[PDB]
């Protein structure tokens, strides 16, 4: 329990998968943050490499080939001992001591990608989200539509640091809230 | 092609399933509409009642069995002729017409739910998609967490008309960018 354990604190989560069907492919990274309803963020959480075959990732599309390597996931998936339940106990582990199981909805960009995967190899993960989902692609795409100038004022990048990403996301967020929400 | 095609217009769907996880459930309703960017109703689709056997229907969980049935979903149900596959391509026909084939995010309420069942039961139209959610609940979530007041004023209804679940989740957008949104 630390002190700003709460039932609406926002369960932050970003998977590195192999491809994009599940029923073939599956996790070789996992990260999570947790913030406050109000995008502070309170922790960081496990950043793991979990390891997986040479012939899974010799299947991998040629595009991710690129993006692992150069970012160097794959030296650390190949360096991993890490299985998917430990990944998935360690993070679990973690959330416990900052948010109640089934409180927060899963968050993220795109994060309905993730829990296809979630809910296949790492369940009791799957299940201590709310059923709800928190994308931030969500925003993006209304505000393409309803309101672009404000795109044309934040692009991202990327960075071999899972913890970077989910950063971003929360950064972008926090960007509709400011420029794209009205929140009195 | 009718005059309003446009590669910005978004497809609106919702599901009804004998049960939550796709792997052991089916979808038995099906429904879609399209909207042009800004939520203007263009055109609703095939409402189509999707047959499954009678013990698929009896394995349903005693919560689902009550709904369906006093909606009337399971005289259709039943009575239906329909396969997953002509559904799927009396509901492709249509969309065709209104938005191009990867041009919209899937979009409705939790809409991560159905898509895991069209991926399974009907990845063509799964495929009609931009990989992107534009799920209304994202925004009721924030809305619960930034600005809850607004959601004492939205408390939608269910109705045995699919068409009519669409046009809430619809509604519900509406609102928040009426109450919710800063658009300029």
């Amino acid at each position: 329990s630390h002190m700003s354990f709460d039932k609406q604190n926002l369960i932050w989560i970003d998977l590195e998968m192999t491809g994009l069907d599940p029923e073939k492919e599956r996790i070789i990274e996992i990260a999570t943050i947790v913030t406050d309803k109000n995008l502070n963020i309170l922790a960081e959480g496990p950043v793991l490499a979990v390891h997986q075959s040479d012939e899974l990732l010799n299947k991998m599309n040629d595009w991710c080939q690129k993006t692992h390597s150069e970012n160097g996931l794959i030296e650390r998936i190949k360096a991993s001992k890490l299985t998917e339940r430990a990944a998935e106990l360690q993070t679990l582990d973690f959330l416990k001591k900052w948010v109640p199981k089934g409180a927060s909805p899963i968050c993220g960009n795109s994060i309905a990608q993730d829990k296809r995967f979630l809910v296949k190899y790492m369940p009791d993960l799957a299940d201590y989200f709310h059923y709800r989902h928190l994308d931030v692609s969500t925003l993006k795409e209304l505000a393409a539509r309803w309101k672009p100038e404000i795109l044309e004022g934040f692009k991202k990048e990327n960075t071999h640091l899972a913890l970077d990403d989910i950063r971003e996301s929360i950064k972008e967020l926090a960007y509709y809230r400011e420029h794209f929400m009205k929140l009195d």
